[PDB]
DNA sequence: AACTGGTAGAGATTTTTCTTAGC
DNA sequence: GCTAAGAAAAATCTCTACCA
DNA sequence: AACTGGTAGAGATTTTTCTTAGC
DNA sequence: GCTAAGAAAAATCTCTACCA
């Protein structure tokens, strides 16, 4: 057989820290042996899983972080779902000045999520006035991992190219980063729909508010309740309101949740 | 038109900077004047063209580097067909200790291309007389492109993890490095064939020299010679030797050039 | 006379329109771009470039060429 | 097919071949032949190395030398202690596989440094060619001594000139070519093997022609794609694929 | 690029009024707006 | 027990549009 | 009068550096 | 005028192999 | 005696960090 192949390769693999092909080619054990030989190991398991996250793309979430440029710091906020960049420059790194930034970001624009990462200045009691006063929910990213907000790293790289770009147009740095937000707001076009930043999310807000409108217009004159039969068992459960009758399957909504169901499993009462 | 377009277009990007789906939205210009536009600026044009190069993979070609490790100076070589690493610990980074394991390496095995980095010591009077005695082409690759000789980092980092997995076995660095190098070489499987390197290196050599042998026997008993018809005018070249005859076309031999050509443009003269 | 001076002009407008091709290229320890230059060869990885006559190795990774119409 | 089974083993009968020529002249599978080989009954190193410690001009010089094919491999040493003569021969086992060491009684060779060495490289020690290839790298080293600064470079040139450059034997072959192939073939052996017995795990109940009964367990030898050959009562055949019935043995 | 291209092909259909493949083929323009030089001209027309 | 990489540009390859010769 | 070869122009896909 | 990114591992998805119920 | 459902085991594809 290969038991005593087994022994020798748990003693081959601690001495020598061998992976399993090589192993299950020379000691002749199958390959889920030599692979658990292998996955016992504490001095091996050194390797990622290989995947990517995906961030919060909601139409009312901003992003902020701060950067320096030629000994002066710069701050950058970032609406997520269309690109849409404000920056300014602050004397210091400190909580007042990021507390009174963002009191002005949420009086120009509504803000109603936040996204941070774990820097002093951003975890602080002014900032969490402002967000307490202007109802702001505050959340903050895993420390040292940068890819969280990484939206707002990608618009520093881009602003940083076109301030390097219209540099020789101003004297002081701030007219310059000024007319860089506004280089990249109005005068760069495509993206998801051809837009440019500013139309994009003018186009985004003003569709979210035009259907929550047209939807409760809508929905405040239905009828025609909808029992359905799911689940591993076949239960019955309760009133669900139906939302749109296709030819395939209904739209249903349950205990504030939304469910496709195929036409064989209900039965519509009016 | 949108000729005035076209001059409106020119002054607003000598301003604004904009790229050519912008203003070629807004003036109705054509996007190929708009592309011409962007494409005669120079503040513009900062951007790579996303494509990779293709290292050498001759069969007796090997790639030098130097790292540092805990304050020493190791120097790695690696025979790149096959992955083969040799390794060892220098007391100092001058050129006569890299002149000296240049030496030892060309003594061991047959050594005929040399890759090298633009360093302080492998540009020396030391290694060029080494070379030149031992007849190997020694070339460098560009400053600050460590791209270019991309195996010999990736094996820095192998050992180096290795390094860290059997590092309380040993007591002093260099037998630590001389283990890594025994581990990394006969018990890690997986690659080509399923090979580790030593067996790999063994191949490739033999497998060289063999197919030499063969191909002088074969080819100092031919006969068959083949005239031939290519070319974008159909002109007539002189005495090519036949290698393979195919069904579909042969393979021809002229002035130490290898070619393929089909069975209707070629004839046989015995 | 003019016949001669016609099929001239044909080589040499064939020959202004080969290889007349500008490149900026990206080189230094702060990878910095830097101004146009003259193509010399070009293979597949890496280019050569003159300029103020003299002559770089760069790759293809790091220049960008910009043809005529 | 079984012509040519049949021919290869009046063959080995007569002449008593080796497993390739049967393979490459028979056009046989090597499985095969190498079964035929393996059931004769009259029919039944290329990892061993010597080492040895020389003195040159008030240096120390340590050879080590493949026994199979002439392959030197040579250091100069500081000092003539236990510890780097257990890294020589750590760097030997790191470029190198060595599955058997062939020493003198020196006192440098028995020391503990020597012995974790081989028994963390896993080297059969053993305590007793050299003698001639020390003689041939010192009139080497008197030959192209004045070309060399140092000692040690002209060491390493010395061992160049006789591993690429001194050519002899039948062929008229090197000593690189030489120990390159001999492992070659040793690599060969091994994955022959393994496949060998990753093969005959198996067992065949075959039917004979004109009879609708299965046959007793013959074991499975070379299975292919229209032709099964087994082994039944010491004896080799060939039964098409339509009357076979291969099924896992555990017989352990 | 043929942005002075563009405009001697201005000038020399002002002066000989030109058609529109053969200013393409001699200052090297796109097709495009060499048409469109022949389209804005109110004694010429594109043929 | 409730967290996460993304943006813009350079070429290569496929598709649509426009002018003109042949029947 | 109608169709199709052929070339230009626009739309879409794949791949890389930089921001921390 | 002649240069260039690569290696190994973790999961997901497809394919081959082995045991056993049904006719 | 023969076929096929079903589950385990091996082979293949896609994607990421680190070396400078
Ligand atoms: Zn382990
Ligand atoms: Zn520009
Ligand atoms: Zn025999
Ligand atoms: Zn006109």
């Amino acid at each position: 057989g290969f038991l005593d192949g087994i022994e020798k390769a748990q003693e081959e693999h601690e001495k020598y820290h061998n992976n399993w092909r090589a192993m299950a080619e020379d000691f002749q054990i199958p390959q889920v042996v030599a692979k658990e030989i292998v996955a016992q190991c504490p001095k091996c398991q050194v390797k990622g899983e290989a995947m990517h996250g995906q961030v919060d793309a909601s139409p009312k979430t901003w992003q902020m972080d701060c950067t320096h440029l030629e000994g002066k710091v710069i701050i950058v906020a970032v609406h997520v779902a269309s690109g849409y960049i404000e920056a300014e420059v602050l004397p210091a790194e400190t909580g007042k000045e990021t507390a009174h930034f963002l009191l002005k970001l949420a009086a120009r624009w509504p803000v109603k999520h936040l996204h941070t990462d774990n820097g002093d200045n951003f975890t602080s009691s002014a900032v969490q006035a402002v967000c307490w006063w202007a109802q702001i929910e505050h959340t903050f990213g895993v420390p040292y991992n940068p890819q969280s907000q990484g939206v707002v790293e990608s618009m520093n790289h881009q602003l940083k190219t076109i301030i390097t770009q219209i540099r020789d147009q101003a004297e002081k740095i701030e007219t310059a980063v000024q007319m860089a937000v506004l280089i990249h707001n109005f005068k760069r076009k495509g993206g998801i729909g051809g837009y440019s930043a500013g139309e994009r999310i003018i186009d985004i807000i003003a569709s979210d508010l035009q259907t929550t409108k047209l939807q409760n217009q809508i929905s405040k004159i239905q009828n025609f309740r909808v029992y359905f039969r799911e689940g591993r068992d076949q239960q019955w459960k309760g009133p669900a309101t139906l939302i749109w009758k296709g030819e395939g399957a209904v739209v249903i909504q349950d205990g504030q949740d939304l469910k496709v169901v195929p036409r064989r499993k209900c039965k519509i009462i009016k």
